[PDB]
């Protein structure tokens, strides 16, 4: 069994630029959203007093179209006030009442382009966003790929500046054999234990089976994981761990010493027992599961029957 | 004979962008055209909101020309109530009317951009899209290659976000000897069985033969496929499977066994 952290995460960023300073050491704890690294972002503040000035040179042009409204709106009451008198025809009144709504659409017009100009900051502003990382989750720092004062460029392949993991619940990685994959039912109860502490059992419930396989060369192999707790700041990251994965719980079942059990044909076993008789007599019995110190027999004898361990003898009684 | 799934799809996507979410968990059902990750949408809402603000200064320009258009009309008509009594000649009739042409091609001008800009607003919309992947096809998640929060950029390959497979039934590639290749009619009846069950026999027809071989350094071998039916969630991927493939059956006729023959010449 291999080891590794319940979540870990990659960490990268969008732009080019030199890395002017990485705040953090590896080891020290980071909470969500916290600062990391701060890639330069001089260009990103030009841009954004670029668009800034943008904005103001439509403020002013905007404020030209507010006078000229005032002069057409002014020119069109004063029309009219006269034109209840039957001004100049209604050729000059037809010649106020759309100019004005010329004027008003002009200003309409630039409160568009403010509008747009405006949208455009956004634009401006979330690139200098991504100049300064930030953790995505919570966990110590691992690994530092990019050092300090590194040219970088992210026109490719998303850098990595650093890696997280979260060590607070250690997942495990067990490769048992593809042999026994169609058994291994979820939730099953197993346990597992450490080369460099010998003796002190860690167990769990296990908690799902990896849908694809990973070779070494020979054997297919398929993984499981566990959740095993992770008090005391133990457990390194791929640590190698024995696993000892609960295969069944057989109960109210005969198993079969090893030393007894004949084994004729190749998948017929005799098995010599002593009768109430006192006279001992094989039977064949039929066995798949089998354990290191027994196999087990769900089916072929009899509770209760003594077995002779030594020397058995069918027929012959003791 | 290899095993593997009846069709299996990677999946990418088209955009740069950090990946703020993905809700699925391995080893989960998903439905067709079902939400997966979500890449950061923030920039293509801020080309969809510059476009709907150029929308709204055409909405305006237009409004402008739609004025002229009556004043241009109004003219033109106190103009000719005026020319049936021969107002100034046909002059200031032609003075008049191509005006009100002129005006009448200003907002069919307008509308064009209208249309072209609302034409891009498409164009504005579907990078939007692009954001939130959505599964190609049924399958549960078979692996995640990009775990959540890495920076993602698509400019150059598609990355590989997550696969997926639909196990519904079983192909398996059967290895067949180049030697033997030259057999092997289409719809032959064969059968195989697991390494790990020992004994717990499936079957079903051959289905064709792969025209591309591939080799492992010394003789080449050629695949088959079968369409095993596949109940009860066995069988995982890549499982080593014995294949026993079917050639004739000649009947009434005996044969002997050749742990004693003799063979002179």
């Amino acid at each position: 069994g291999k080891l590794d952290a319940l979540r870990k995460v990659d960490v990268g960023a969008q732009v080019s630029g030199q890395l002017k300073t990485l705040s953090v050491a590896i080891g020290d704890k980071v909470k969500k959203d916290q600062l990391l690294g701060v890639i330069d972002p001089e260009q990103a503040e030009n841009q954004i007093k670029e668009v800034e000035a943008t904005l103001m040179e439509l403020r002013a042009q905007r404020q030209q179209a507010e006078a000229e409204l005032k002069l057409a709106r002014v020119t069109y009451s004063r029309q009219q006030r006269l034109a209840q008198t039957q001004a100049v025809s209604q050729q000059d009144l037809d010649n106020a009442a759309t100019e004005m709504a010329v004027k008003q659409a002009q200003i309409g017009t630039i409160d568009a382009q403010i509008k747009r100009n405006q949208a455009s900051l956004d634009t401006a502003k979330t690139n200098l966003d991504y100049t300064r990382i930030v953790a995505p989750m919570a966990g110590e720092v691992t690994q530092i790929t990019t050092l300090q004062g590194q040219t970088v460029i992210a026109a490719q392949q998303a850098p990595n500046i650093l890696t997280l993991a979260d060590m607070s619940a250690m997942l495990v990685k067990a490769q048992v054999s593809e042999a026994d994959v169609i058994h291994l039912k979820p939730g099953q109860k197993a346990w597992f234990t450490v080369l460099g502490d010998q003796l002190t059992r860690y167990e769990g419930q296990i908690k799902d089976v990896l849908p694809t396989p990973e070779k070494v060369n020979d054997a297919i192999f398929y993984y499981a994981r566990f959740e095993v707790p992770n008090p005391n700041g133990l457990l390194r990251l791929d640590m190698t761990a024995q696993v000892h994965i609960q295969l069944t719980d057989v109960k109210n079942v005969l198993t079969i010493p090893l030393s007894a059990l004949g084994d004729p044909v190749g998948d017929n076993r005799y098995k010599v027992k002593l009768l109430r008789n006192g006279e001992t007599r094989e039977r064949e019995v039929t066995i798949g599961a089998r354990n290191d110190t027994d196999v087990e027999i769900v089916k072929g004898l009899e509770a209760g029957d003594e077995v002779v361990i030594g020397e058995a003898k069918p027929g012959a009684a003791q």
